């Protein structure tokens, strides 16, 4: 067995030992060492396959199929601009600790500054943005040395997946994994794979880390829960007023709507995650009199606020709320909902608020919902969408639009393939996308999937389409009248255009499938006036 | 505002300094000297174009500097701009591109506790860019104008010197910072001078060497012309300009015994070229222009910029390099008429017989551009283009479309209009996925007028077949991970981009090329690679 | 007041917050970031300023000062010299993850990258080496904002302490923080509390292991504290805290078969050490606390932070290991005695015998740690001090002041008369003249009070002598290249920089320290290296 061929089948059984269930592979050549021995491994069920042909959204399918499961994921190509590619995602996987592993295959180093076809500085590529950048050794043709180099090839891949996972560090996030192979890159025509740790163990075992800072907190003071992205679950917080964020976990069933938040004087602030959606949100932390307490699952703390008095895990609470604050809140969320709805209807014209709040009240408990980063979060938040039960994915990283439509076929694909191991047929649960037309459009490649590679049992993708100060915003002078249903049609995907009113019937009854609202962007600063004047 | 002259003072001397083109990109914040370059649009000085997608944007930059060889700016603005442009900026460097990359960094905001909308660094700009210039703080200082408009003015000269290689001769991407602090021109020399004028350089490095003994020359991407070496036996890359008419068959080369070799240029195409190089038998001797030189194998016997030669070919050697080169077009010839079904070589044939002087020739990576080189392509007259830096199939669309954009624009200015000049871009499927997003341009933006783009279809990489892993006994594992079939509707897709598109068959591609039609258009032929690996054997057992 | 005035004092005021109490300056072309708050909190006590001309002794200096008692150390980067000579500094800090905070101060409104900088003068080392880079904004002139800024300020400063001491991480390391300028202090927290508290975090990791299974600890640089494992038999480096009472000599281990093994923090001493842990028939746990684990042979089975423990040791496991233990540390002893010429070994074991609890003992590289390992050093009660991070020779003497300087600050602070508590650093000869220069310090600057640099001078690197090339085939060619003798004059060195110093030999050096001297003062040993392979042949001889 030639030298690339072991290495490339010792990392991809020591990376399925390590969790991985999930690889997004890319085509070329100096990357068919990782291609062969995926492809078995895919054979033998031991993992699923996905063969995708554009490097970038191939990393936010990858970043779909992290978030949708919670396990880590590999994404596979060749040397070059291929590795260059995997910088959005990257940069998206890193704020948003997802753990995301880039598997790229290189030129061996020997050949950089040769002039050697499709080779460059690969190794650092991506500098600070991961957790750690980690090279193989080129595989030697040392026989004797085989257990010694199946040993740290093993080792190598499980500090990869340790950083990626977070399983030291609590702060899971991308991991650039390259691997310099040389010729002969297939395998040798048959005519043993150094073998791993007994009962299919991992060659390192780390266990998952707890990582605990506990806080006192005295809730008597007129406190305000404000949970964004990444926020933990804190039980002993249920009760507060809680501003959180769509892909926020909730604690309780105390909900106060973020145009309420203004409206309200609190005297110390609760903030969990990393919250960035909403502007009263960032106004109230920009006020530095609030003192602010920052509970976070990992050692990274959020700097939206210049007051934070203190960093914490967990809260230790002494005291309660006082009933009035209470009541106070409950009211003024009870107010700001009413608002929202009836400016809604008073509205004659649909607009991309109305989609996502007939989105919001379609969807029903073990749905998993993902959202465009840009208009759909902020408008779901705005219709007050209530979030228990549900599954909410959005990449909050960074906020691109890159990779929408990869993302939510991967969270998909993941989320139904976490339901298949439970054991039943009750159904794949439902995945429903909500996307804006430009981001649809920006990542409709994303919709490729080749004939031999999974397609979603149970996706849906809302497009509501609203047809799109320096010099460059003159492309947002005109509509930009795309056809989405020949894009559609384009990448062989069922579509429908449809009415808002259609909306939630049609989801109620086509495998993965693109529904198009049509609605209005002339009347919406409008709509947003009327909401806030009668608050 | 101070930083509003500054800016006006720096986009007119990189105007002067020959920036003709600005790529943007709608932003988290405003463009870097986003005023003064509207106002240069207005003009007509310079000329903007806008794009949504980033990654693509980039590409077209590319385009827009290699269409006619002149310094092109990117403005980035957003959180995700430096990780998109990433793949242009590498190709910039290893094909050496005039690409100019602006960014606006601000002083007063706090740097590393989170994530930054203006600029997030990965870790390439220290490793692909010739030089990384900031200018000041533009300050608030009226009695010190004339020397703060020489230093701006003075730091813009050595932006613009170091992307085109004014002194090096190693052009290439550079990372030009306008800070900003959020929220009559001074002028510059007469007669539109640029303030810091470099005149012409020479790196002159001669090589002496006897053309008695039987030589060939391969010529790669970044090849010199040498009169010297015109009457030899020439194996010239499609992006190689020609010194001569002595032109020598990739395929004819392994039935040859070269004595010693001459290197132009960056090889990157053909492992006869490979084997030969690193043959160490045979003298290698490499002429580039630049800081260094390409030796995969640590082969070569000398490396300079230009050849003193004695002596002249012996005439046998002439007559055997010809007699190769003419068995090595006939099996081309014969096998692929023989061959019943269109392959991307069949495709490459046809484009190459419709070409004529003064078109632009834009290549795509994998078969394309290597079956263009088989077809036996005759580049005088022309001018190739292909993203040989890498070799990515990413970003060939706009690449086409920003070499068609400039290459017309350099047209208009000398002032005949006879039509503008055709661009014609040959890209495999994959290829043309990877990039179809570039095909969207706004009606407010700049789009060629005489852009064809053939796209050789056969559902996926056609080159895997040619390659190891396309071995039959591979056959029941290679469709998924090398084949990649995707079944796109290429028509469909155009449809979408309101983009003219036609489908159609190898023997009218000639006939359809011929005969202009929209400002941009896709020709699609469907092709086949089942019978590619065949189709290269019968071929090399003809030779 | 002029904003940038402002915006230091309140960094100054954040930093003291956060438990800096020293702060390392240079002379450079501009004056320090944060100059003047540094001076003004200097003179009122709040902290204790230390100006070296040289700049690396000055990094490694403030190494000293955050090891001796724990805390974090600004050092103020003045200089165009100041990235390169700091960079050995930085390094350390970071594999030994010690909180060094690196201080410089851009000029925002000046050009970058044309050439000429003579404030930062950039490496590559800072991208892979520090925790952090955070860059404030520049003072802004915007009163009604004032308590805003306050807030922004003293948040990014404690992140700059969270970073460097791994508050949150429990990952020390060294920080880059640029305070940027152009050519009634608002209050921080009530009761001098820090701006943003972080209160103590844990990071648990149980790992299941079997002490019944014949188990030897073996503790490294860093290693932490485990009543659970006191009873195993333990080979703890010098650096090492000892959990327990079992110990086991390093020169034992070759003599025993342990089962499994138990790794602590990062070991990098003993050949035998690194025989065991590379054994794929010996089951390895690693705990150790931070981002990464060691494992140089790739054959660990387990990392995390703490034992889980089940089982008890065999008792003829134990009494093996204490039987082998008693013969390995009698073997050393006998040989010594039997040896008649002072070795390094013998100066090692002299300085170890005259230790006692609340000493400070700093060891240099190559001989030193090792030899006091063999000689048996009882460390508990002993703050061990060794640049273990990437074992360098550089820096020995600064690191060494530094360390005594915060231990006996740390001691005063405590407000006892007693007086000032003993540091005693080993190094060698080589060690001591690559940092003579530490050894010059201003009047104005603080000196030790119970610091005695002891040097074990054999005219050369002894190491060399028991390593491969230290074999007698390599006897003609070894000395020039490995042995490298100096020649020189040790005591005349002191003199030129007015430090008191004794020529002594080896039995008066338990009583020399014994009784007091000037605040720093150097003991040197001469010593032979010539038979010192032998003598460790004689030793493993009586093993
Ligand atoms: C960005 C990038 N990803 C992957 C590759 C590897 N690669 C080289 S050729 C090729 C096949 C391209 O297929 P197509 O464009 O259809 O051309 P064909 O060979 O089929 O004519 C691939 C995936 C590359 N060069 N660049
Ligand atoms: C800066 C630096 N240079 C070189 C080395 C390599 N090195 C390791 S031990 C050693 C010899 C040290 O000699 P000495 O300080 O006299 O101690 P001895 O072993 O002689 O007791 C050298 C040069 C190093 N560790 N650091
Ligand atoms: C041209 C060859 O492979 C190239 C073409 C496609 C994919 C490649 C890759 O991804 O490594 C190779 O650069 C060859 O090996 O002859
Ligand atoms: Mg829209
Ligand atoms: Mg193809
Ligand atoms: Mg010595």
């Amino acid at each position: 067995m030639n030298p690339s061929t072991t290495q490339a089948r010792v990392v991809v059984d020591e990376l399925i030992r390590g969790g991985v269930r999930d690889v997004v592979l890319c085509p070329g050549s100096r990357n068919a060492p990782l291609a062969f021995a995926l492809q078995d491994a895919d054979r033998s069920g031991r993992i699923r396959l996905h063969v995708r042909i554009d490097e970038r959204t191939a990393g936010y399918l990858a970043i779909g199929l992290a978030i949708g499961a919670g396990a880590p994921v590999c994404v596979a190509m060749t040397s070059g601009t291929a590795v260059a590619n995997l910088g959005p995602a990257v940069v998206e996987a890193n704020y948003a600790r997802v753990p995301l592993i880039v598997l790229s295959a290189n030129r061996p180093y020997e050949l950089l500054g040769t002039g050697a076809n499709q080779t460059m500085e690969q190794l650092g590529y991506f500098g600070t943005q991961v957790r750690a950048s980690i090279s193989l050794g080129l595989a030697e043709d040392a026989p004797e040395r085989t257990s010694a180099l199946n040993a740290t090839w093993r080792s190598a891949t499980c500090r990869v997946l340790a950083a990626a996972t977070g399983a030291r560090t609590a702060n899971a996030g991308p991991v650039h994994f390259d691997i310099p192979l040389r010729e002969p890159l297939v395998p040798d025509p048959e005519p043993v794979t150094p073998p791993g740790r007994p009962a299919g163990k991992p060659w390192t075992y780390t266990p998952p880390v707890t990582f605990d800072q506990p806080l006192d907190i005295d809730l008597s003071v007129d406190t305000v829960v404000i949970s964004g992205h990444g926020a933990g679950v804190h039980p002993n917080l249920a009760a507060l007023p809680t501003v959180a964020e769509p892909t926020a976990p909730r604690s309780g069933d105390n909900p106060l709507h973020p145009l309420a938040l203004p409206l309200l004087r609190p005297q110390q602030v609760i903030m969990l995650g990393r919250p960035t959606l909403h502007r009263p949100v960032s106004v109230l932390l920009a006020d530095a009199e609030v003192p602010v307490f920052a509970l976070t699952t990992g050692p990274r703390w959020p700097d939206v606020s210049g007051n934070s008095q203190a960093t914490g895990t967990r809260a230790v609470t002494t005291g309660a709320p006082r009933p009035a604050w209470l009541d106070r809140c409950a009211a003024m969320n009870r107010h700001a909902i009413a608002a929202v709805r009836e400016q809604l209807a008073a509205h004659p014209l649909t607009t991309g608020l109305h989609v996502a709040a007939a989105v919001s009240h379609a969807l029903r408990p073990g749905d998993q919902l993902v959202l465009g980063a840009s208009n759909p979060v902020r408008d779901v938040a705005l219709a007050g969408l209530d979030t228990r039960g549900i599954r909410v994915r959005s990449n909050r990283g960074v906020a691109g639009i890159d990779g929408t439509v990869s993302t939510a076929i991967g969270a998909a694909l993941a989320y139904e393939g976490a339901h298949e191991r439970t054991g039943s047929p009750d159904s794949p649960p439902r995945t429903i996308a909500l996307i804006g037309d430009l981001t649809f459009v920006h990542d409709s490649s994303g919709l490729l999937i080749g004939p031999t590679e999974p397609i979603p049992r149970s996706l849906t993708i809302v497009v509501s389409n609203d047809n799109g100060s320096d010099v460059s915003s003159r492309i947002f002078g005109t509509p930009h009248d795309v056809d989405v249903g020949a894009l559609c049609r384009a990448y062989h995907v069922e579509s429908r255009q449809i009415e808002v009113d259609e909306l939630g019937p049609t989801l109620d009854q086509a495998g993965m499938r693109v529904l198009e609202v049509k609605a209005d962007r002339s009347s919406l600063r409008q709509l947003h006036a009327a909401i806030k004047a009668a608050l």
